């Protein structure tokens, strides 16, 4: 594969991403349209790489809307089959994130927070719909380009409402995702996964772009439940008894009986209605959650909310696939079909 005179692109410069790492800012040379190209180097090697290539391909060419990070192009093998070791996905052209806005000298008005806020939950809104939960949302994941357009990558972490037994993840569910954006249900395997799980990690993002300042940002795994119960207070009884791991079900019954600690007090002179949807999002009870598509009503993002332009994705989005016990050049094949049928479709 090659940059050059007669080839499709021009690589501009090795920039970084949030998201996806290491990708090349490159131009499409017959339009001179700026696109960001990513190599997945070796990309058959390793079972778990591999599906991961697969999940996030299949994933961005189901979703086609303006807050969800989108597939420009994909490059086909140039070499013959065996030789085809390594995909180079061409993406939308994405300087910042989340994470470097809210961790500078930019500025970061409750206007800027209401916006970015009212991006993120009209992507969720539509991703959910499709029964998608992205699992490991984050300010880093969250691409922001110089037009403000905030669109949400980084799909390796997501599922579907049903799981295989055969992955690791579905027992050890603590370790799915980031620590410190990790729903209660996650934490503690409370056996309730559905896209209220995201709707936590919105929460922490929310309360992070208010105050430019982590909310939970726990050192270990105690220390983050210790961090979550000194504002939400102590978990009820019928969460504790949920929760199917003896040590931490003692530690937590060790400590003295909390009280919750009113929003206006973590966050002292902020806006009211951000207050108000923010209490809504960080709850123990993954079913206490308010959801996206309910957020997207709350008086807080009546600015820019209108339901016609807020879509659903139709149909959903299955994970069968993902489920299936695939050997590498298995999962290599049927990622070589998605650069076909993504060409395919394209004429
Ligand atoms: C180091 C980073 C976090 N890795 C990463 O971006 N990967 N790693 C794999 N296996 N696949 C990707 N990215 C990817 C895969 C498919 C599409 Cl359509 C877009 C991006």
């Amino acid at each position: 594969v090659t940059f050059d005179v007669g080839d499709e692109y021009e690589i501009i410069e090795t920039i970084g991403n949030g998201a996806y790492g290491v990708v090349s800012s490159a131009r499409r040379r017959l339009t001179g349209q700026q696109v960001a190209i990513k190599k997945i180097p070796n990309a058959f090697d390793v079972v778990t790489n591999a599906k991961r290539t697969l999940r996030e391909l299949k994933i961005l060419k189901h979703f086609k809307h303006d807050n969800i990070i989108a597939i420009k192009d994909i490059l086909r093998p140039t070499v013959p089959y065996g030789e085809f070791k390594s995909v180079y996905v061409v993406l939308d052209l994405m300087e910042s994130d989340l994470h470097q806005i809210i961790h500078s000298s930019q500025p970061l008005t409750l206007e800027h927070v209401r916006y970015f806020l009212y991006q993120l939950l009209r992507g969720l809104k539509y991703m959910h719909s499709a029964q998608v939960i992205h699992r490991d949302l984050k300010p880093s994941n969250l691409l922001v380009n110089e037009n403000c357009e905030l669109k949400i990558g980084d799909f390796g972490m997501a599922r579907g409402l049903c799981t295989s037994p055969a992955e690791h993840q579905y027992f050890m569910t603590e370790y799915v995702a980031t620590r410190w954006y990790r729903a209660p249900e996650l934490m503690l395997s409370l056996h309730e996964y559905t896209q209220a799980i995201d709707l936590w990690s919105v929460g922490c993002i929310f309360g992070e772009m208010l105050a430019r300042r982590q909310l939970f940002p726990g050192k270990n795994y105690v220390h983050q439940l210790q961090l979550i119960m000194m504002v939400l207070g102590t978990p009820s009884p019928a969460v504790i008894q949920a929760v199917g791991a003896e040590r931490v079900r003692a530690y937590i019954q060790s400590l003295p009986p909390r009280q919750p600690v009113p929003w206006e007090t973590v966050y002292p002179g902020a806006d009211r209605q951000a207050l108000s949807l923010l209490g809504r999002m960080l709850r123990f009870e993954p079913s206490a959650r308010i959801s996206a598509a309910a957020a997207l009503r709350h008086p807080f993002l009546a600015k820019y909310h209108d339901p016609d332009d807020e879509p659903d994705c139709a149909p959903p989005f299955d994970f069968a696939f993902d489920r299936e016990a695939l050997t590498r050049e298995r999962i290599k094949e049927a990622i070589v079909a998605e650069i076909e049928d993504f060409h395919a479709r394209r004429e």
